[PDB]
């Protein structure tokens, strides 16, 4: 139990270093979703011709590989993002050292997912630090299993999004997946609780204070963690299919390692 | 939203409605398996199974031949008797019978599942598990030995119960849970999911109230106990893909079609 007080503290901490750890923002993704600013318009990539044209722009292989390339070029950053964001969140890096590899390697995929339907809305995800939009049409269409395996990031985020959480609310969401007791093979679960229950703790006032006409936001937030875990459960069952099937392609040493078991 | 005195209006509701549609009660399972309390006749082998029915008459047990198979139809048996149970409780949640009839059914048939491994729990210790109303005892060891998929099939659901029962929830505290789990707005092919989600508030309301309350010393468990759904949709998924196997690959499961039907 902590005090009012010491809770504020802790979201501000939290929110702080997630402006610090992750550049582009909801706020920010959302001012460019909306538009009405002629500055921060993004080129749109709908079909193969508005994909050359986009190179060119917002700057050998076939074009489903290559979107798929970009995405995990871009998941490896998010990783890396995601890592430097976990090392500020209080007595994260004071755990057992197997524990902090741990929690990263089942947390991380959960976060992206999180993090990635604030790119999106129902029509399509920003790209290339918000420079660019991809249709969600687009990639629906591309061939193999590729095209299916877009869409369903697409149907979560429309549910996630209708929460209407913003920066500072996610900042301690993201918090409490990292720091979930239940992952396989935790040596200390006790130490990762206790921290989760001051994140939980912090979360439950954070949503109250900020959303006080939301009633059980608390509760509704908490289901969404069941919708991910699902989905990283798709997520890798497609992966393992390609990986049977494009012995073309090869994953970055760091997604290797997380997906080993 | 909700004033404190009708929460507990509410939470005294479904308490006293859940103890009419459950017949074997958590608070009355745990005496059985503490031993404080005609004990539990105990079937730890083939041989004390061949001697639970023929003294106790076990009625998942009759007319297949082999033992496994017959444990495995057993437990299918027992899980259609729970459905009529949770659907009778279900009756008794304000609002539910004023939803879309369609809408009922549908609510029904994508929570029984997680309703049953839920109430599971309150039968199982890491040893063993009741059965028959709490006359048997069927133990952790038996069940897991038994041969090909069978073994490892039983096995799971004591993983999940006895990591839920280290929450030491009452029956209080469960009736209120099973009325959120039924009450969830993002089954498939619901057609008007705001009253849905309007009764479920309601009763997430009263379920926070009741934890603290009821376990005041136990920060967070509302939290805790929200987290544990979202084992039992991985774990029913689990299930449903362990019958599949079994089905392409055991034909000495056939039963009468119309038990099959009954069972579908
Ligand atoms: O900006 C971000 O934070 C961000 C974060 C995640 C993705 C993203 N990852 N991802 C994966 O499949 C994935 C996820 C986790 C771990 C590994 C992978 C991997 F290896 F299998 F690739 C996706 C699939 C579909 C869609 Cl629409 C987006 C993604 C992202 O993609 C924007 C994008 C779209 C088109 C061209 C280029 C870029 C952007
Ligand atoms: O009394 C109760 O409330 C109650 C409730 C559920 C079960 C039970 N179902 N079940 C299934 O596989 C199953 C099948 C179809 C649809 C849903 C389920 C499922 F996963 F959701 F539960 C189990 C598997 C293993 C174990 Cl150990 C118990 C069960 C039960 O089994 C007592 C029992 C033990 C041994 C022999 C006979 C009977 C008792």
């Amino acid at each position: 139990h902590m005090e009012s007080a010491d809770l504020r503290a802790l979201a501000k901490h939290l929110y702080d270093s997630y402006i610090k750890s992750f550049p582009l923002t909801k706020a920010k993704a959302r001012a460019i979703l909306t538009g009405k600013t002629t500055d921060k318009s993004p080129f749109v990539i709908y079909d193969m011709n508005s994909l050359m044209m986009g190179e060119d722009k917002i700057k050998s292989k076939e074009v489903a590989i290559r979107i798929f390339q970009g995405c995990q070029f871009r998941s490896v950053e998010a990783v890396q993002e995601i890592t430097e964001y976990a090392k500020s969140i209080p007595g994260f890096v004071n755990l057992d050292l197997n524990d902090q590899v741990t929690l990263l390697k089942y947390g991380v995929h959960e976060i992206i997912y999180t993090m990635l339907a604030s790119l999106m809305n129902k029509d399509g995800v920003l790209i290339s630090e918000g420079q660019g939009f991809m249709t969600r049409e687009f990639l629906k269409s591309l061939r193999k299993p590729f095209g299916d395996f877009m869409e369903p990031k697409f149907e979560f985020a429309v549910k996630f999004n209708a929460l209407e959480l913003d920066d500072s609310d996610l900042a301690i969401f993201i918090a409490v997946i990292i720091l979930s007791g239940d992952r396989p093979g935790l040596l200390n679960v006790k130490p990762i609780e206790d921290i989760q229950d001051n994140l939980l703790q912090a979360l439950e006032l954070q949503l109250k204070l900020n959303h006080p006409e939301s009633s059980q936001l608390f509760a509704k937030l908490l289901q969404k963690m069941t919708d991910l875990r699902q989905i990283v459960t798709e997520h890798v069952q497609l992966l393992q299919v390609i990986k049977k099937t494009e012995t073309d392609m090869s994953l970055h040493p760091l997604l290797q390692e997380i997906y080993k078991d």
